[PDB]
């Protein structure tokens, strides 16, 4: 079945990265914001 | 505002990078440590 997408790693700045179906999501510290925390 | 630390990929011989605020952490592969898994 799928696999985790959070292993590479894909949250900057200390994103907590939730793994979806063939999909990911981060949670961004409060004032990062992005898919993945970059901005 | 913060960049992605693990640009130019610092962990060295196997190893996963995570960005974090202004820093970055490396995982080593068992037998690998150091800061960038290089000892
Ligand atoms: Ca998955
Ligand atoms: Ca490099
Ligand atoms: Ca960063």
């Amino acid at each position: 079945v799928d696999g985790d997408q959070c292993e590479s790693n894909p949250c900057l700045n200390g994103g907590s990265c939730k793994d979806d179906i063939n999909s990911y999501e981060c949670w961004c510290p409060f004032g990062f914001e992005g898919k993945n925390c970059e901005l």
